[PDB]
């Protein structure tokens, strides 16, 4: 999850930190402008204007910790198509939404 960025001479041009299944809870930076340039922040996958992450096979439902549609990779992961990271979203990361 992106939480600092840092400009040529590493002074902070924003800082973020999530709720655990990929909300954001804090949400700083130098510059109004600068900061919407910002667009990768959890697991490494972009929260669209949508509000949803986009993990590459499936988009994601931060705000109750939910895929959008079933995994096409099926029981890959459980018999649950719709869980996300086993319910355990500080140790595990889903790297492309299977």
């Amino acid at each position: 999850s992106s939480q600092l960025e840092l400009d040529s001479e590493g002074q902070i041009i924003s800082e973020e930190e999530y709720y655990p299944y990929g909300g954001t809870a804090l949400w700083a930076a130098r510059n109004q402008t600068e900061a919407s340039y910002k667009t990768i922040r959890y697991s490494g996958k972009e929260r669209d204007a949508t509000g949803l992450y986009y993990y590459g096979y499936r988009y994601y439902q931060p705000w109750i910790g939910r895929w959008l549609s079933s995994d096409p990779a099926g029981t890959i992961d459980g018999l649950n198509l719709y869980r996300m990271v086993r319910n355990n979203p500080v140790t595990l990361l889903d790297p492309d939404g299977l």
